[PDB]
Parts: C-alpha cells; structure tokens; sequence
C-alpha cells in the first residue's frame, strides 16, 4: 500500500529524468580531498566550495561517501552535510559512511564502540541491535543518511586479513543473528542499511585493498556458509547490500584479460552477472539496491580500466558505482565525464538495455524514498541542526552504552591461581607493553584515571613500546623491576616461527617483533614470578602464542589514545576487568587454532571464562 504507491513515485520521478541525471544517480564518487585552484596539492575536505559543488551540479550523483577527513567534528559534519544536499540540484543524496563500528569508524566526535567481533563474544542479538541504533541516532542528527553496514562476512579463515574483527564470528548463525540486529537497529533511525560484503569475503587470506582473492569452495559450501547471513537479512528487509572484488568460480568462472600482465584472472563477483544478477537478484530474490565495493581498490583497478569497471558492474546488475574515479581537483573532472559517457555508449549500442538503467534508478529513488531522504523532512537552520547534533553525537548517555558493551565483550581465556584481578599494594610498579604508543598510552590513561577515582591503591607506571624492537637486556631489566606486567598483543594473520611445535623464541632480530618480543617479556616475567597478563588486541588468534601464560584476555580492538581522546573502548575495558572493575561475560566467537600442536583447536568457539570463579561461562 504504501510499498505500492512508493514503487509508482519512483517510476513517474525516473520517467522525468534524462540519461545523463539517470547515470548520475548510478554514482556515487568520494570527495574525502581536495586542492582547489591556487593549491598545492589534494587537502581533506572538510568545508565545502565552490569547484566541489559545481561537479555535483554538474553530475548530479546519486550520492557521496564521506571519510574521516570529511567528519572530524560534529559541527563541520552538520555543515558538510546540509552544503552538499544544497549543491545537489534535483534529487536529494544518499550520504553513507563506513560506520561499522570497533576498528572502522569515521566519526570524528562520535560513539566508536566496541566492533563486530566483540559483539559476537557478547552474543546476545539485542547488543547489536542497539549498536546500530546509537550509530542510526548519531549519523541522523549528522544529516548522513547511509551506513555501509553490517559487515555479516563469516571470518572462518583465520588468516584474513581484511575483515578479522569486522565479522561478529566464524559461525554463520551468530553473524546471522547479530547482522540481522544491526541492521534492524539502523534502519529503525532511518539510516539505509548495506549488507557487505556479497557473496562474502570472510574467507580470503588476501585484500582486496592490494589484490584480487580467490574463494575457490563449491556452491554447496559457499550456500550453506558463505550465503546464509545474507539471506536472513534480505528475506528480513535488507535496503542494501555491497558487492566484494573476489573471486568464486564454482558461481562464475567467466575469465578477462588482466589490463596488468595479459594473464587470464576469473572475474571478481563485482563485475559478474552470474553473481550479482543470477544469484542475488533473483535466486535470493534481493531487489534493493547493489552497490560495488570502492572500484579503486587494486583488486579492480590493477586489472580493469576505470571506464570499463564501471560498465561492467552495471551489466552485472550493480545499482551504484562506488568511487568510480579518484578527482581531487578541477582538472581531473573529466574522469567523470568519460565514465558517463562510457555507460552512454553502452545503453546506446544495447549491452546496457536503457531499461536496466530505469529499474536500477528507481531502486535508488524507493530506497530515497522508504528512508525519508526525499523529499528532504527537515527543515531547521543548520545552526539549530548544530545544536541538535552537538547533544546527540558522542552523548554521555552514548558512551555509557558503549562502556558497557566493550566490558561483556572481554574474554578471559586463561586465569589460573586467580592471578586476575590485579591488585596492586601501593608504591607498586607496574610496567605497560604495547607495540605502539596510543596502546601504552590508553592503557596508562586508564590506570590512572582507576587511582583518580580511588578504585586502586597509588602505583607508578613505567611503558614499554616493542613494534620493531629487539627484546635487549634494557627490557628485561623492566620486566625485572616491575611488580605486575600488562603485555598487548597485535597481530592480523598470526605468524609465528614455529618449528615442530616449538615457537622459536631464538631469533634475534625484530623482523617477527609482533610474536616474539610479547613471548620474550613473558619468558622474563614467568621466570622472574611477575604477575603477568596477556591481553590480545586485534584478532585474537594470537592466544595461541602464549600457552606459558597464566593469565589472559582478548577484547577484539586495538586502538588506542591519541589527543586526549580514546579511540576505541576495548583497552580500556580489558584494562577494568584485569584490575577488577568489570565483569567480562565474552566467549570466544571463533576457534582459536593451536600453534604448538597444529591442527588442533586450542580454545574451542564459545569457550570463556569467569574472572572470579575460573569456571567457563
Ligand atoms: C573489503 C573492504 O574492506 N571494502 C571496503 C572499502 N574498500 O576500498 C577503499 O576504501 N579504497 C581503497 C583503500 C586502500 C587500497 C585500495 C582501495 O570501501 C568501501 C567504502 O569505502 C567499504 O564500505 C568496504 O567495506
Ligand atoms: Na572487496
């Protein structure tokens, strides 16, 4: 009813429309910088001019992806915002973000939470549900209208070095769950909701930033695994959902002459039409909009030309064209012109039927539409929307919420002899080890902030930065001073030198500082009787390389404090719970594989600990 009398407004507005404002609409370009005439060369984009929006007049796209570099506060994103739907001349645009949440966020002022990987150790549906209710809220009053979210990649390649902590869990139940939520939860606040990324990218071992992966898994498996969030979530009303740059020849084994060494490569799904109009259109019955992942990546731009990209997605079946040319001045603004006239040629020849272009349009258009973008609802000053959003966007109340989730998500894999919680006499010393120095730095800021609020007894702090250190005898000294040791550790795909079960603490280098200068500071602080706890702050298959440890938490996310400001809430969370102000409640959403003994799982997916009692959850 009013599904249908959205279907016939969006025919009779494209019915309106010239070619070149239908193509429009099928791009949406990045403006994240900027060098305007007498400049020296591309600055972020953070006001809008005059060059930027005679382009959007000129073009007029569909919409625009902002990055961070377009949204460091509130009051500059209100303005941004407001500008760019000004410069759009006829149709309102889609802004959308990467507002995933954990490790991928933008918002320069607003809620980070604790990300996917550390809501799926939280487990609970409703969790999620409200993460993307918070970021829905915040986005909203920030007049950005899409999220490129939720990321319902399954991570069950351990190896992977893209997604990792994007994905809630290596099972497809739990992403299901949680992805289904998430997306529920922003599109409640209007926010158009993207599943990415389709048919899914959690198990590559390569990115897709840096080069074209294969998934090589028959369709039974690819249906059974791969598939199975994103059919809950379109059956659920998925508005979106966003293609992946990798390769599945058991759906489309079409091969293309790579524009970079001549060789025959399988297509990326982006560009198939097996994939994108067989498999998504019509057997998962998906008719919301397809956007492509970001053409500039090298997964397509190595192989593809820019034009040419951009044509074949279309004939795949792809709605939106996502970064289709890189323009950073006014000078490379005929990129544009040749990708609109490329897609002309294709529509007039036939191999893009005008047709598609039509119902592809109008996708856009009901998509507008269903989220209240168009017409544009609001009608306050942008002062007064400043106002508005200076209360929502990172609110107290928000970052409550954030707290609490970062704390459950906190996994205790090992507590033995309750060396945790800490709990330091006073005058202890207690050396932080981190790889960077935002991570020692978060977790100092945390501790001290603990004695501020008189929730521990007065310790000096001492920190200790390892990314491409050698462990020297200066090191050891430390560990042999302190009286309790705090150890992060970082890896994406964990690698370390392991020869017939025995991780190789002998190299005397730094060339594998990420897995052996951390097990270093342990050797010293277990023969040395140091209370010492592991926590590990990225993927957390990295357990594995500390089984000599009697103590140790993952909390899924490793930013750190930079300028007075935490970005992101896992340190700190894994900080309360070591010295006994949280109560981790996380168990593991993926299997963790075991380095000494390969082959076997070390802790199994749902393992978890009390910190308290000792007893898995
Ligand atoms: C695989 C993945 O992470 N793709 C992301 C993504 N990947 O592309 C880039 O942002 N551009 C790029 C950055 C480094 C190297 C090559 C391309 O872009 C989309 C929009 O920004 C995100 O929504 C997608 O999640
Ligand atoms: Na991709």
């Amino acid at each position: 009813a009013s599904a249908s009398k959205r279907a016939i407004d969006a025919n009779q507005i494209v019915n309106r429309m010239s070619l070149d404002e239908k193509l429009g609409q099928m791009l949406m370009p990045d403006f994240r910088n900027w060098q305007k005439e007498g400049e020296s060369s591309p600055q972020a984009l953070t006001k809008m001019n005059d060059e930027v929006a005679s382009l959007v007049k000129k073009y007029q796209f569909g919409g625009i992806i902002l990055f961070a570099e377009n949204v460091k506060t509130t009051k500059q994103t209100v303005q941004l915002t407001d500008d760019y739907q000004k410069a759009s001349p006829k149709i309102p645009l889609m802004l959308s973000i990467d507002q995933e949440g954990g490790i991928v966020t933008r918002l320069g002022e607003g809620t980070n939470f604790p990300g996917n990987m550390a809501l799926g150790a939280a487990r609970s549906r409703i969790n999620a549900y409200q993460t993307g209710s918070i970021i829905g809220k915040e986005l909203s009053a920030l007049g950005i209208n899409t999220d490129f979210s939720p990321v319902v990649d399954i991570n069950n390649n351990p190896d992977n070095p893209v997604i990792g902590v994007r994905s809630f869990s290596s099972n497809r139940e739990l992403t299901s769950r949680l992805g289904l939520y998430t997306m529920k939860g922003l599109q409640r606040q209007d926010i158009a909701s993207a599943l990415k990324h389709f048919p899914g990218h959690g198990d590559t071992d390569v990115d897709s930033h840096y080069g074209l992966p294969l998934v090589s898994h028959g369709q039974e498996r690819l249906r059974e695994v791969e598939l199975y969030p994103f059919q809950k979530a379109i059956d659920a009303g998925a508005d979106m959902v966003m293609t992946a740059h990798v390769q599945f020849p058991a759906f489309d084994d079409t091969t293309y002459k790579s524009k970079l060494d001549g060789s025959d490569i399988l297509v990326p799904a982006t560009l198939s039409k097996k994939v994108m109009t067989g498999l998504l259109r019509q057997e998962m019955g998906f008719n919301g909009v397809i956007v492509t992942d970001a053409l500039n990546m090298k997964a397509i731009a190595d192989h593809f030309g820019q034009e040419e990209a951009v044509v074949m997605a279309v004939k795949a079946g792809v709605d939106i064209a996502l970064m289709p040319a890189s323009v950073t001045s006014l000078k490379e603004e005929q990129k544009f012109a040749r990708v609109i006239q490329a897609l002309k040629e294709a529509v007039k020849n036939g191999d893009i039927p005008e047709q598609q272009i039509n119902n592809s349009v109008e996708r856009i258009i009901s998509l507008k539409i269903k989220r209240g973008m168009y017409p544009a609802r609001n009608s306050d000053s942008t002062k007064e929307k400043i106002a508005k959003a200076k209360k929502i966007v990172g609110s107290k109340q928000h970052l409550k919420a954030e707290k609490k989730l970062a704390e459950k998500a906190v996994t205790v894999l090992k507590n033995e002899q309750h060396t945790l919680p800490f709990k330091p006499k006073k005058g202890s010393r207690i050396l932080i080890v981190a790889p960077y120095e935002e991570q020692t730095a978060s977790i100092e800021q945390t501790i001290h902030d603990l004695i501020k609020r008189k929730k521990i007894k007065p310790v000096s702090l001492s920190k200790m930065n390892f990314a491409s250190q050698v462990f020297k005898t200066e090191h050891e000294k430390q560990v042999k001073e302190a009286d309790y040791i705090i150890t992060g550790s970082y890896v994406v795909k964990n690698d370390p030198v392991v020869n017939d079960g025995v991780i190789d603490d002998t190299i005397s280098d730094s060339s594998k500082w990420a897995t052996v200068f951390p097990r270093a500071v342990m050797k010293a602080a277990l023969q040395h009787n140091k209370p010492f706890v592991l926590m590990s702050l990225r993927n957390p298959y990295d357990a594995a390389n500390f089984e000599e440890a009697k103590a140790l938490i993952a909390v899924y996310g490793f930013k750190g404090y930079a300028n007075g400001r935490y970005l992101q809430p896992n340190i700190p969370a894994g900080v309360m719970a070591i010295f006994g102000q949280a109560k981790p409640k996380g168990t593991l959403p993926v299997d963790i594989p075991s380095v000494t003994k390969p082959g076997n799982t070390l802790y199994p997916l749902g393992y978890g600990l009390n910190i308290k009692t000792g007893r898995p959850l």
